[PDB]
């Protein structure tokens, strides 16, 4: 497989409200190769506790990958995903739109 | 040292019986880094129909990751894994033994 860079989504389990516990979602996907470094951000700051899958491929090795955490949005808060990768010169941040 | 050798194990799903249906299995363990090829192989080729398992985290920090393909043992053809890593000066090949 040649190098490709992750695609990311960044997403929350159900309808966002603040002062309700939810879960925050990255999935990082179509990348290649499989060492990547992903971490959620709360204020631009690392979430320590977050999970993740295993590396998900089909035919190739271009690989899916959710990285996962409980949280409780809050007006004042606001969430990112922050992706490195080989491809990248620097890292990847993508930021939690409320309405997804 | 962070990098590990993979674990290369070969093994049919039930033993060898020329004409039955069967699965060829190639279970790659305990490797660092993730970054890994691997390849089903009838008679040398690369078998282009085959399935696998998530290359997965293991507790201990490496991965895991499991080929597997449905096909039907005759006496002529041969089969194997190919294996490459950063850890192997050149690609391993592992045969499957009846």
């Amino acid at each position: 497989m040649i190098q490709r860079t992750p695609k990311i989504q960044v997403y929350s389990r159900h309808p966002a409200e603040n002062g309700k516990s939810n879960f925050l979602n990255c999935y990082v996907s179509g990348f290649h190769p499989c060492d990547i470094e992903v971490d959620l951000l709360k204020n631009g700051e690392r979430i320590e506790k977050v999970e993740h899958s295993d590396l998900s491929f089909s035919k190739d090795w271009s690989f899916y990958l959710l990285y996962y955490t409980e949280f409780t949005p809050t007006e004042k808060d606001e969430y990112a995903c922050r992706v490195n990768h080989v491809t990248l010169s620097q890292p990847k941040i993508v930021k939690w739109d409320r309405d997804m």
